[PDB]
């Protein structure tokens, strides 16, 4: 997260870290046994880490639970990142508490101009590399689809939306991948792609979660 701030410990209690010996992606807890992330975060041997603030220090509210299954969206295309969403099931139900909490799926999509919260353990530099070890936050509005499409002609689908700031300086970044965009109490976006981080006229691109709520609800009910 570039241009953001320290959230504070467990203030984003639906935020998860995906770990396979190291943090490699974010995710969102949507109920005691299931996580949503980006399909580009798929890999085998994932351990879900809940209740995290400093990801390099055991502070006392963590839950580490191995994934039992992963389900990438059936229409995921890795080249275009269309349908960049996956579901991960926990080997055992998480113990839900104030620091480990699920985030509601939308009932309908969010509008351009709605303010959201984006969070993650990703790079904080727009030039160069620096990884934070505590969770970083960023409040960012959803941008018009046309500004989105003008930034990335022919690369935006109906399953993507842009958020952030066209002037640059504030954006998500590598390592934030699969992490949440929460607007009005609902998970509306997943950190998916962009060009560089916090560059002028290159806003962040997010998976459009409202399009996938029926798929999510059907898939968890059958798995
Ligand atoms: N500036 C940002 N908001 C931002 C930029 C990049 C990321 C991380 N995501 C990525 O790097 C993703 C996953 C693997 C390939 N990838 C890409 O961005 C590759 N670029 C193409 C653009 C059209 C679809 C794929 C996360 C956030
Ligand atoms: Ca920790």
């Amino acid at each position: 997260i570039v241009g953001g701030y320290t959230c504070g410990a467990n203030t984003v209690p639906y935020q998860v870290s995906l770990n396979s010996g190291y943090h490699f992606c974010g995710g969102s807890l949507i109920n005691s046994q299931w996580v949503v992330s980006a399909a580009h975060c798929y890999k085998s041997g994932i351990q879900v880490r809940l209740g995290e603030d400093n990801i390099n220090v055991v502070e006392g509210n963590e839950q580490f639970i191995s994934a039992s299954k992963s389900i990438v969206h059936p229409s995921y295309n890795s080249n275009t990142l269309n349908n960049d969403i996956m579901l991960i099931k926990l080997k055992s139900a998480a113990s839900l508490n104030s620091r480990v909490a699920s985030i509601s799926l939308p009932t309908s999509c969010a509008s351009a101009g709605t303010q959201c919260l984006i969070s993650g353990w990703g790079n904080t530099k727009s030039s160069g590399t620096s990884y934070p070890d505590v969770l970083k936050c960023l409040k960012a509005p959803i941008l018009s689809d046309s500004s989105c499409k003008s930034a990335y002609p022919g690369q935006i689908t109906s399953n993507m939306f842009c958020a952030g700031y066209l002037e640059g300086g504030k954006d998500s970044c590598q390592g934030d991948s699969g992490g949440p965009v929460v607007c009005s109490g609902k998970l509306q976006g997943i950190v998916s792609w962009g060009s560089g981080c916090a560059q002028k006229n290159k806003p962040g691109v997010y998976t459009k979660v409202c399009n996938y709520v029926s798929w999510i609800k059907q898939t968890i009910a059958s798995n």
